[PDB]
């Protein structure tokens, strides 16, 4: 899988990301944690984001 | 899984949440119970929310 | 599962429900029968509702 | 399953149906045949309808 | 399955089709090839169409 | 499968593609890498695109 390495880096370097949902809605923050079903995104509070409703995950700066 | 621990806390502390559906529609209330397929949300009546139609689950205050 | 107990009660007490589809469209009537894939809803005619296109199931009065 | 009995009757009595897709779009005609994945609907030509994109199947008259 | 026979005929007789995506968007051309996940459609270039995002496949003339 | 050969060619010849998401949104760039779940697309930064939210993959020039 490539998801695990990719999300690991955003989580590890605490890189600010834009997650865009399948309806265009745009969420912003830092990936607190993830599992195969969900991604937890942190701003004021931790929200649970369902991967099945995610279209793309967009880092806000280049990530090694 | 992380869903189970996360939804357990909202259910246990009866934390008011905003569930946003895959079409932007915004539901509000308290998680009465959940299973892998569905989430029951309580306001005036208990409604059955299908997880596959959920985009994100947003607590209304920080949850341990 | 919780779906089976929940839909059983709406079907058994013939409780009028609003099923809202993943596109916001709102259907109304009584649950005639269900299986894991579909829900049959009755008004003038019986229509077949695919669960995968259901977002939430909303009873029109409290159900034990 | 209930789908098989339900779609069998529409196909067998050649009952005119409205299939509404997950985007609201409304298709009309008669069910030529079906399998678990798809439904063939007939008007001027036979079109292939993917069940995963179907929200509900609405007969145009009561069906035994 | 019925998909395989149906798509085989459109591909074999090089029948011009309209594929309508789950968002209403309408694509046109000829089916170059298919597998269970995807359909390749040809116009100026070959594009890869994901079946999960297809609502219906509409031939532009009757197909045996 | 046909996806693997098709995406391999876009990735190998570094062919500029338009990926259109299930909500019409149009993304552009080059396929950096892929796995069965996701496609990484490169412009200014590498973004993670979920295949389940992809409708079609459109090369910007004929690809052998």
């Amino acid at each position: 899988s490539l998801q695990d390495p990719f999300l690991n880096a955003l989580r590890r370097e605490r890189v600010p990301v834009s997650i865009y949902l399948v309806n265009g809605i745009k969420l912003q923050g830092q990936i607190e944690s993830f599992d195969q079903f969900v991604i937890l995104l942190k701003n004021t509070v931790s929200q649970m984001v369902y991967k099945h409703a995610i279209s793309t995950v967009v880092p806000s700066r280049p990530v090694s």
